[PDB]
């Protein structure tokens, strides 16, 4: 009576919002894969209500550690 409601994991949209797709190593003016954190959160913010999360501190918390261990850091 509500429709559906499906959403892909967070480690699939977090990295686009960073932009890693491939680098020769480095070229004119390169720039490290940074992801603010009112930016990574943000985008966790957008899937809070998707991923059963009960708060922030456990929907930012996969957008951390996917967001972190695959390669992109997070700055606060």
């Amino acid at each position: 009576m509500t429709f559906i409601t499906k959403t892909p994991p967070a480690a699939v949209l977090l990295k686009k919002a960073a932009g890693i797709e491939s680098g020769s190593g480095e070229p004119n003016r390169n720039k490290v894969a940074t992801i603010k954190r009112d930016k990574v959160r943000e985008i966790a913010e957008l899937k809070m209500p998707d991923l059963n999360a009960a708060s922030i501190e456990a929907a930012m918390r996969m957008i951390e550690g996917t967001a972190r261990s695959m390669g992109i850091v997070v700055e606060d």
